[PDB]
């Protein structure tokens, strides 16, 4: 499998601007008839290659003329002697129940429906499959109308007839140029929630969403967060939906999140299916953000899509950014932003210290699926974020308008992106375009001084990025560095310099930079990458008073979630080499009494408290080490949450039931109470056994919402308690049935800290409500065993890799997407010690030497074994 660079991309040869398309539909055979309209762009003598994978060709026309000037190849039709500007025809037969992979045309459940990115729509028909290829697509679907009595595509609903032999169709039709990855096809028999949106300038938009029969009673909160989102975007974008429907399909068959096809999104249904019974706040705030996300690529994917696949981040990152300001609009900015900044440190940053770090904009793709990441997505949203911050709201806007303007109806690059912004704001982007085009975490070292003579505060800025496996050569980038400065009183320090106010984002542009502030009448205590302005690692030699002190007096609430996290590394680093020299944790009381003070401060928000309270988890913690020790992780952070809920369980239970509410509401302030409550029943879990055994059984059986049962549940797990088998069969007996709300439970099993969690998830592996075929129940048990429970992935006897290996083996035949994703706890073995290499070597070894390895598999593991 041969690497495709970004430094070769040439406008095609061959443009085609219209398709018409035929599926005579069966889950066995389904012939597709494909009509295409080509142009000639390149050289007189060009042959025109299209892509296919997995097609049976039954016949090529050129003009009605059968063709004999072709050959089929690895990957292709090469089709020669053409003229100018022809009429394609091409038919072939696929087969949708036979697509394991999930990628193009298959079967989930009854349905069948497609998935065409990043290159799917060539596993369909033989097609030029980049998305800078626009075409006008009409499709017909031609089935059986007893098995299929809904036939959708992208567009309107143009035609529609019966037929003999029990058949039906439908031919729709979508005005707007697409690139071949936003075609859609679903068949299959659904209830249908039916809605209306009116656009502010009037447009009456029918809403449809389709689920499998049964499901319409956990259909309505994501038509309410459709609606939401359309207006969201009206308000803050001016951006219209540009369409008479809008479709979405909830599958349970599904390697993705969910796909934004024009007019007819398809949704992995964990991201669509809510009752309060079944789902928890988190499920509905998710919902939420993916319902926007997919919408707001109407105008940021769809609108404008882009002319490569390595300008994928201009489509996410910005969509990214665009769904995080929806759910912050809506909601608690600033726990969306807590949110969003763990994920960048506990995960993204792992990514950009891995053998598969690569820039937001990747130059070397060997599986472009294997680009979906939390790079392109999160941290190019980070700097979809920056560009916001340097620029301000307006200009921003203004960048946004010329974009559109300019770009509207074509497929653009992250660089046109990147100029429109510079162009309306008059902001010069050139060194920030580096962001683009280098990969790993800078890491920004800060030194100060403050000098009584001449009431001046110094700031001495550094930053270096390290070397990453894929470029050996780094250079210092455009670093927005937010400052706020504190006098003792907790008021802010107006910055100045020689007279004049100073802009508090510092421009970080050089290796090393000196920033002087005048009439700094006190000596400060700094609150540095404020709202994590850029994505970069910070140093400096913080006291614990000075991190307590922005506990209490920060501006951004932020900043004390911020404070909080820095003081708390600190301890979790003592900690983590006492544990490996056989000791006993240590921690300061002035330490615990910040907590303590978060807990009974009568004026900090709810939401604010909850996540101070939520101590990292595993995965945050192990970025904090150069070399990771899971276990000793693991077991400081369990004894973390022993000595917080001794030194604290009074306070603990005060707000814990201060914090009950009797009503169940998906409503912010609702939702930050019981976020704080389940945060203080995490602690009391952990208190003495018979009274945290009664709070937590209590809980469950009381509950009156699934967020209240599952932390209940989830704190019975964590801290092994007496009715742990008890409430996790309770759960099993009533909710067996139920795939999604398994996967919780699985999630739980997967995670456990028994002793014997392994052998639990083997078990499991035959449990009625698990199967492999189902990329959902495969990501909550094996998934989350090998990325959500490193101690026990790591267990010394390498158990846990060879376990992963059996599962790989089996999934890189079956759907190697799905393989893709699981294998990446196991290429992150350089962060780990020397015995720890080299069983994870030896199981990365095992499966390089696999029969039919995938191309997914082969890019990750050939990067992780060099
Ligand atoms: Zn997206």
């Amino acid at each position: 499998p041969q690497a495709k660079y970004r430094h070769d991309y040439r406008a095609p040869d061959y443009q085609i601007t219209d398709i018409d398309l035929t599926f005579d539909l069966d889950a066995q055979k389904t012939v597709v008839t494909a009509v295409s309209q080509a142009v000639r762009h390149g050289a007189s003598d060009a042959p025109l290659r299209l892509n296919g994978e997995d097609l049976k060709l039954v016949s090529v026309h050129i003009n009605d003329e059968p063709w004999t000037a072709w050959k089929e190849e690895e990957g292709a039709l090469v089709i020669s002697n053409l003229p100018e500007r022809f009429t394609l025809k091409i038919i072939n037969e696929i087969s949708p129940a036979a697509n394991t992979a999930l990628e193009g045309l298959y079967q989930s459940g009854d349905a069948l429906c497609t998935q065409c990115q990043a290159e799917g729509f060539r596993h369909i028909t033989y097609y030029l499959d980049r998305p800078d290829v626009l075409a006008r697509f009409t499709t017909k679907i031609i089935a059986d109308k007893i098995k299929y009595p809904f036939l959708l595509s992208n567009g309107n609903r143009v035609a529609q007839g019966e037929l003999e032999n029990g058949r039906h169709w439908v031919q729709w039709q979508d005005p707007f140029p697409k690139p071949c990855y936003l075609f859609a096809l679903v068949a299959g028999d659904f209830d249908v929630l039916r809605d209306t949106f009116t656009t502010r300038s009037g447009r009456e938009v029918a809403l449809e969403l389709y689920v499998d029969r049964g499901n319409l009673d956990r259909a309505p909160w994501a038509m309410t967060s459709l609606k939401n989102s359309m207006k969201w975007d009206e308000e803050r974008f001016g951006l219209e939906y540009d369409l008479d429907i809008y479709m979405i399909v909830a599958v349970d068959f599904f390697n993705m999140g969910a796909m934004e096809n024009k007019g007819l999104n398809i949704f992995n249904s964990k991201y669509v299916l809510a009752r309060t019974d079944t789902a928890t706040d988190k499920d509905y705030l998710d919902i939420e953000r993916v319902i926007g996300h997919e919408y707001f690529h109407n105008w940021t994917g769809n609108r404008v899509t882009c002319r490569d696949w390595f300008q994928l981040s201009l489509k996410e990152g910005l969509t990214v950014f665009r769904d995080q300001e929806f759910s912050s609009d809506l909601g608690s900015r600033a726990v969306n932003r807590i949110n969003n900044v763990r994920t960048m440190r506990g995960l993204q940053f792992a990514e950009d210290a891995s053998p598969m770090a690569h820039p937001i904009r990747p130059d070397m793709v060997i599986e472009m699926n294997n680009f979906y990441t939390l790079t392109v997505y999160e941290k190019g949203a980070e700097v979809i974020r920056m560009i916001h911050t340097l620029l301000g709201e307006e200009n921003f806007q203004k960048g946004m308008q010329l974009y559109f303007e300019r770009h509207d109806g074509s497929a653009a690059t992250c660089d046109d992106f990147v100029q429109a912004m510079e162009d309306a704001s008059n902001v010069d982007l050139s060194h920030f375009r580096r962001w683009y085009s280098q990969s790993g975490t800078p890491i920004v070292t800060v030194k100060d001084d403050y000098n009584p003579e001449t009431e001046q505060y110094t700031l001495t800025i550094s930053q270096r990025t390290p070397a990453t496996p894929d470029q050996a050569e780094k250079q210092p980038l455009h670093i927005p560095f937010a400052i706020e400065l504190y006098d003792n009183e907790g008021k802010v320090i107006p910055l100045q310099k020689g007279g004049h106010p100073v802009n508090s984002v510092l421009n970080v542009t050089q290796a090393e930079q000196t920033f002087v502030f005048d009439n700094v009448y006190f000596q400060p205590v700094p609150a540095l990458l404020c709202e994590f302005s850029a994505p970069v690692k910070l140093e400096y030699k913080w006291s614990d008073q000075q991190l307590t002190f922005l506990m209490r007096h920060a501006r951004n609430d932020f900043s004390r979630w911020d404070a909080a996290q820095s003081l708390l590394a600190t301890y979790i680093k003592l900690n983590v080499a006492r544990h490996q020299q056989g000791q006993p944790l240590s921690l300061p009381v002035h330490v615990a009494d910040a907590f303590r003070a978060v807990l009974l401060d009568e004026k900090i928000d709810p939401a604010l408290a909850a996540e101070i309270l939520t101590l990292p988890s595993v995965n945050e913690m192990a970025e904090l080490f150069d070399i990771i020790d899971p276990i000793a992780i693991a077991e400081v952070r369990e004894a973390l949450t022993r000595t917080l809920a001794t030194e604290l369980a009074d306070e603990l239970l005060a707000i814990y039931n201060a914090n009950y509410q009797s009503e169940y509401r998906v409503e912010h302030e609702d939702i930050a109470k019981r976020t704080l409550r389940n945060a203080c029943l995490r602690f009391l879990a952990f208190g003495e056994t018979h009274l945290a055994d009664v709070l937590v059984s209590k809980q469950f059986h009381e509950a009156n919402n699934m967020t209240d049962a599952l932390a209940a549940l989830s704190a019975a797990v964590a801290a092994q308690l007496p009715c742990r088998d008890a409430l996790m069969q309770e759960y099993d007996d009533k909710w067996h049935q139920n795939g999604l709300v398994m996967d919780k439970w699985f999630i739980l099993q997967a995670t456990s800290p028994a002793a014997n969690v392994l052998e639990t998830v083997r078990g499991l592996l035959q449990h009625r409500s698990f199967t492999m075929s189902n990329p959902n129940r495969i990501r909550s048990l094996i998934g989350a065993f090998a990325g959500s429970n490193p101690a026990a992935f790591h267990a010394e006897d390498g158990s846990g890799y060879l376990f992963l290996v059996e599962m790989l083996t089996d999934l890189n035949s079956r759907n190697p997407q799905v393989a893709s994703r699981l294998i990446e706890p196991l290429i992150r073995l350089k962060r780990y010690d020397a015995k720890r290499q080299e069983k994870m070597r030896a199981a990365l070894e095992q499966l390089k030497g696999l029969e039919n390895l995938s191309g997914d598999l082969y890019e990750k593991i050939t990067k992780a074994l060099a």
